[PDB]
């Protein structure tokens, strides 16, 4: 028992982290096979970032201008190309530590592990969620760009995120491994304000199920609700609407605990309307929305 | 910016995880050099655990009865010995992935990363703290015993914990890598109740400094306090007494933010006396005590 914000083991991703330097800017790159992926803003100065024309800036760069270093050995760059907001640097050596991998584009509400890196050296791993406004609340400093988000399915790493920028509000924006930003963000130092950060309702419900499984049941009430009634209260509290798909996704948790999904919704509804009254759920004084239903089943069954 | 509960990269420790089976019980082992470390309760049945005599149970075991498996290859056990509550199984092959390592015995309040394992396969990594009552609040299921806690200093892994048991209250107990339990716990299925779980005051203060650095300053007040006055309030709230050593340890954070330690204590004192009033600090509705001052400096400077 016990429930923790758990990240995937990072070893498979550590073996892929390299340092990419272009001129005076050094950031992280992802080395899979003979390609190094990194944010295209590696070719910009702090000034260029105000209004960069990446195709024009790129014309002044040659293969030898991108310095790729894995550990302490230099990789030879034999080609370079821009795919949306990421650069793909073709090296002459395939990464001997390349795990089985996929590039995936996740949905808001989905969670992933982040391996925070600096100078191609991993320094920490934490679990994150793609927010409904397509931002992430990470812990990234200058030098962390190119740090990646991933999920592991037994031995295959699905890379879903690459860190690109910090918005004025302290939140983070990045792309999938094809260079496309999550949300409406652009890699330019301009007024980009994130939208409403709504709570991922289905994730909260899954975490309420994890609490029940782990012994915290004080919030279980004698009430029930409908999807429409619950959603009225959810909208008022800036919670994402719950769909029949979410109810279905919660099915295995509903089955394990014997608590119907709609009954758990009524419990959540009272927690919203009345607060925690100074109490904690799984050691938390707020409703946690960074565990998917899949994460709760995984942690509660020990999926390796 | 941004502040997350960050664990060390687990790759160096993944390369050390093996499966140890003795009879019908399978748990995790730590393979460093030619020795496999694991909880001595691998030799017990569910029944033996009521009142085990480990020296007597051990007399019935031979080298060939301990099955050690790394990945999918079997390791040959050429010797076995008991050191306190851990078994050291001498294998004929040194682990080629043995990192530079140390066995350390941490103090309560110290934090560490846990690589939760099942059948010698790592399944998740999270950050933990050794509680002042020598328990840990982990996320461990059956099969997780032998999962280890560690800290990394650049390339040297300091192993500080090995998971052994879950108490009736859902909390966890384990040993350092020399077999000695943290706290008064014993590896026996008996009434073992943990003591008062007090809040690690110096860790809370460090996290208040991290909040200031990351923009959350609403809790900064116009007051100051003394160590004796603050400690009067701290005792009342089941907070550990703050010593001059803790004030000194906070010095670099006090210096970075320009907020004296005693002023931060007065801010904490009002948070204790008045609550959060429905507000959050670093996205948390309670006072977080699982970041040391060293963890805050590390995360805020990007120590790789
Ligand atoms: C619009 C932008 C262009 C380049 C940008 N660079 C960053 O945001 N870097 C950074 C710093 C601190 C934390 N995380 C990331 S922002
Ligand atoms: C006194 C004891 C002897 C053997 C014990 N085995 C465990 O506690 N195992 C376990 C199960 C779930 C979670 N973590 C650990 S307890």
């Amino acid at each position: 028992s016990g429930f923790r914000k758990m990240a995937f083991p990072s070893g498979k991703v550590e073996g892929c982290m390299v340092q990419v330097t272009c001129g005076t800017t050094t950031l992280n790159g992802l080395w899979l096979d003979d390609v190094v992926y990194c944010p295209r803003h590696v070719i910009c100065t702090s000034e260029d970032m105000l209004n960069p024309n990446y195709e024009d800036l790129l014309i002044r760069k040659s293969n030898h201008n991108f310095l790729v270093q894995a550990g302490n050995v230099q990789l030879r760059v034999i080609g370079h190309s821009m795919q949306n907001c990421v650069l793909k640097l073709k090296v002459d050596t395939a990464n001997p530590k390349t795990p089985k991998y996929k590039f995936v584009r996740i949905q808001p509400g989905q969670t992933f592990s982040v391996l925070a890196c600096y100078n191609g050296s991993p320094s920490g791993v934490y679990q994150c969620a793609m927010r409904p406004n397509f931002t992430i609340k990470g812990s990234f400093l200058n030098g962390s760009c190119g740090s990646v988000g991933f999920n592991i399915d037994y031995d295959c790493v699905s890379f879903c995120y690459m860190h690109h920028m910090e918005l004025p509000t302290g939140v983070h924006a990045g792309t999938d491994l094809e260079g496309n930003f999550y949300g409406p963000f652009v890699d330019r130092q301009t007024a980009q304000a994130a939208g409403t950060d709504t709570t991922i309702t289905v994730n909260v419900l899954a975490w309420l199920y994890a609490a029940v499984i782990n012994g915290d049941r004080w919030f279980l009430n004698r009430f029930t609700t409908t999807l429409n009634d619950f959603n009225l209260v959810a909208m008022k509290y800036n919670y994402e609407p719950l769909t029949q798909d979410h109810v279905d996704i919660l099915g295995p948790l509903s089955a394990q605990t014997g608590i119907a999904v709609l009954d758990m919704c009524a419990s959540l509804k009272e927690l919203l309307q009345n607060g925690m009254n100074g109490r904690t759920i799984l050691g938390s004084a707020l409703l946690e929305d960074e565990f998917t239903p899949f994460d709760v089943v995984r942690q509660c069954s020990g999926v390796t």
